[PDB]
């Protein structure tokens, strides 16, 4: 095996900087900014690459001028405004420190890179309290250190605690030391992160070449921000993508479809989205309504539209070759996937319907002739997909004759984990070449690194297939599941509520763990009931009690929706999750890598979800700061501290942070059944003379307008004086959008003793009854007036949302 060796020169060209080793072998520096540094090592020092990155869009982070190197005997070094780079001549060495001349990021020995035939391989530096986070939709707990992952793009149903590689292969991963790291290879990747020793981590490839991008930040939303200035922003799902969707393996059919849509308004149960299943199709994949399935399909998703549902249908990557009419027309255009062997069609196996074709997206002319295909059920009225299978499926590493795919832009060894990513890419080109200014709904289950430009996530077919009522420990695994994929850019994320395998042949002893997985699942963001089959798992098939306490998490959701919607946006901007493991906020507290029962749902609401069998109260970690419990907003506990909680089945605790507002909406059956409705801010005022805040997020919710900064926003700030609390209600902040109206604001303040009086500016505000208040909430906005509720330890502010700027000052 071949190493760098010694340094002899180097040279700069711009940005870049290339030094000479042993043996032909180079390795570039390339300064894309102060904190992102792209490092190209080469055994032969040519640096060319079969296929470009398919995850960066942008090299260029604000990098200006040059770069300075600095030589000296034994060293050279290289200076940013954060980053200190010394590098030892002899051998070659890279080592990365911050502005104290802190040690960051360091080769291991003489073995930086090591080259052995094409397989490279970078060996680092491991510190005995670096810990490690990311690598993006991966099982096990949180925190990678001690472990080693695979990114080979997987189908392994009903998947366990720890199985991996599973179905997406994001090789971002993020370090305690407060750096991250982009592998920008596709080919079947491995990170070893103290697996192997305690000298060293690793990650390598067995072929292609050993490019990566070191992205500093002073904390963790800095490394984050870094990765989408590289990757690209999230697209926003459309508004009602944050509602309740519902699905099942034999949802394709008209008949079943609208019986379950009126079953839902009839038992007052919200829900956004009806999803269609691959049985809809005629055949892989045509996108044709399965004749004998559905009588009349435009008047079944309109049907469904005017009562407030929106439909998405599934998509395979194939054409089954029984579908003889696409499968001849896909192989004569030389569309489908080649075998080396034989220059023709890969003859693929697939779990129904036959052996197919298998589509090949990387092809340039496919782009276009998908689009058409697919463009079928969006004429209808369907809003989107979920792309399934792009694995592709019956994929796994053990079957190695897929390796024989030749795909227009490579072999499969490459090609395999951008498979599902090229495609998903088509699908939304296409999508907005046919459907112009429509923000996309795709779901996907397969992927690579920069799929938040084009698609949201599933996390597969998850649960227990031998007994359904044994996947507690799989239920419980998909929150760090979740809270990884967050950190590999899936903001937009859920899992299969209930799981996918298992046949219920018993409700009532499902009930429990049903009733769990969807308190987890109302707080996911495209949070989807599914099952495999005919395993029917709509809310209401476990009986009375687990449908009140099941409408009542998903109602959560929904009265939540303005505050998830503003930290939706926040995912488009900063590129953070809604679900936050929470040492993205609280990176200083070493405890937080330990937490995989819980969460944060942006910044002000910490979620731990009862995730183990038959347990009444759960074990919760409170960070800095004072939290309230969200249920009853009474209970107050200080921060820094495990603390156990009353948790019956009717019951997920969730808890406010001390000085949070949480904007909420009325509740509703679907989101814009009221296309206007008064918010309400629950207000928890922070310390003495701490100033706190929240910036209510507004847009029209369907279009691409959001993307060139066409919004609203409202910003609610609160401060606490010596017996006196100023809340001010911000001017709106117009770019182009004006929200709906008229309506009415209500300010909530959470307050333990009724005030004297309250002000709106200068003038004093008549005090009336909490009915006279809720009064013509929705019709009269002309009134400015106070109430106080004693049960609740309210105070009710109702001022019209006349987009001006207001002081309200409380007397205490």
């Amino acid at each position: 095996e071949q190493y760098l060796g010694n340094c002899t020169a180097y040279s700069v060209k711009g940005n870049k900087v290339v030094f000479s080793c042993a043996n032909n072998s180079k390795i570039m520096l390339q300064l894309c900014s102060g904190e992102v540094v792209k490092i190209w090592a080469s055994a032969d020092g040519n640096f060319v690459r079969n296929n470009e990155s398919f995850a960066v869009i942008e090299e260029d982070l604000g990098w200006k001028g040059n770069v300075t190197v600095k030589e000296e005997p034994s060293t050279y070094e290289i200076f940013t405004e954060q980053l200190r780079i010394r590098v030892n001549k002899a051998p070659f060495q890279l080592q990365i420190f911050d502005k104290y001349q802190k040690l960051l990021f360091s080769d291991y020995a003489e073995k930086g890179f090591v080259n052995d035939n094409g397989k490279i391989r970078t060996n680092k530096v491991l510190r005995n309290d670096e810990q490690f986070f990311g690598l993006g939709e991966k099982s096990g707990n949180l925190n990678r250190r001690g472990s080693a992952y695979k990114m080979w793009n997987s189908d392994q149903p009903c998947y366990g605690v720890n199985e991996d590689p599973l179905y997406k292969s994001i090789p971002f991963f993020m370090s305690s030391y407060r750096y991250g790291i982009f592998f920008d290879n596709t080919y079947k990747t491995e990170f070893k992160f103290g697996s192997e020793s305690n000298d060293y981590y690793s990650f390598e490839a067995p072929a292609g070449q050993m490019v990566y991008y070191f992205m500093f930040g002073n904390d963790y939303k800095e490394i984050i921000q870094n990765y989408i200035a590289l990757t690209g922003k999230p697209i926003m799902p459309p508004k009602w993508a944050l509602g309740f969707s519902q699905c099942r393996g034999d949802y394709t059919r008209e008949d079943q479809a609208r019986e379950i849509a009126a079953e839902f308004r009839k038992r007052k149960i919200p829900c956004d989205i009806i999803y269609q299943d691959i049985g809809w199709t005629e055949g892989l994949q045509d996108f044709d309504w399965r004749k004998n399935n559905y009588n009349n399909p435009k008047g079944m998703v309109k049907d469904l539209s005017d009562m407030g549902f929106k439909m998405i249908v599934s998509q395979d990557p194939v054409i089954s070759q029984a579908n003889q009419q696409q499968w001849k027309e896909a192989d004569a255009l030389g569309h489908l996937v080649k075998d080396v062997r034989t220059g023709k069609s890969y003859d693929m196996p697939w779990p129904w319907g036959g052996n197919c074709g298998v589509v090949d997206f990387t092809k340039p002319e496919v782009a276009d002739w998908w689009g058409s295909y697919q463009q079928k059920p969006l004429n209808d009225g369907v809003r989107g997909f979920w792309t399934d299978m792009g694995e592709p499926a019956w994929s796994n590493e053990d079957a190695v004759d897929r390796l024989n795919m030749k795909h227009h832009l490579g072999m499969h060894n490459e090609i395999h984990n951008v498979y599902g990513f090229t495609w998903d890419k088509v699908v939304t080109e296409q999508f907005y070449k046919h459907n112009p200014n429509k923000r996309i709904f795709q779901m996907t289950r397969a992927a690579y690194a920069g799929l938040q430009r084009y698609t949201f996530g599933w996390s597969g077919d998850s649960g227990n297939g031998s007994n359904v009522l044994d996947g507690w420990k799989q239920m419980a695994n998909q929150i760090p599941v979740g809270l990884s994929a967050g950190m590999g850019l899936i903001p937009f994320w859920t899992c299969d509520i209930s799981g996918y395998c298992g046949d219920i042949k018993d409700y009532d002893a499902m009930a429990e763990l049903y009733v769990r997985w969807l308190q987890f699942g109302v707080f996911t963001p495209l949070s989807r009931a599914h099952h495999e089959g005919g395993n029917a798992v709509e809310p209401w098939k476990f009986g009375t009690e687990a449908e009140n306490i099941s409408r009542k998490s998903i109602e959560l959701k929904y009265k939540l929706f303005p505050y998830l919607y503003t930290y939706a946006r926040e995912a488009h901007d900063t590129g953070l999750p809604i679900m936050r493991a929470l040492l993205l906020e609280y990176p200083n507290d070493k405890e937080t890598f330990k937490l995989n029962g819980q969460f944060l749902v942006g910044k002000e609401l910490l979620v731990a979800p009862v995730v183990e069998q038959g347990a009444v109260t759960k074990d919760v970690y409170l960070p800095e700061g004072e939290w309230i419990d969200f249920n009853n907003c009474k209970t107050k506990y200080k921060g820094e501290q495990w603390i156990t909680v009353d948790a019956p089945l009717n019951t997920i605790p969730v808890f406010v942070k001390k000085g949070s507002i949480i904007p909420q909406m009325p509740v509703m059956q679907y989101i814009d059944e009221k296309k206007v409705y008064p918010v309400t801010f629950d207000i928890f005022p922070g310390n003495l003379n701490k100033e706190t805040s929240f910036t209510f997020y507004e847009d029209d919710g369907e279009s691409r307008d959001y993307e060139r900064d066409v919004f609203c926003k409202t910003k609610i700030t609160s401060k606490a004086s010596n017996e006196e609390i100023k809340i001010t209600v911000g001017e709106r902040e117009y770019k182009g959008y004006s929200p709906a109206g008229p309506r009415n604001f209500i300010l909530k303040i959470h307050a333990s003793n009724k005030p004297k009086d309250v002000f709106a500016g200068g003038e004093k505000l008549k005090n009336v009854k909490p009915h006279v208040l809720e009064k013509n909430i929705e019709a009269d906005f002309t009134k400015i007036n106070w109430s106080w509720n004693e049960a609740e330890n309210v105070i009710s502010v109702r001022i019209p949302d006349s987009g001006k700027n207001a002081v309200i000052t409380i007397k205490n």
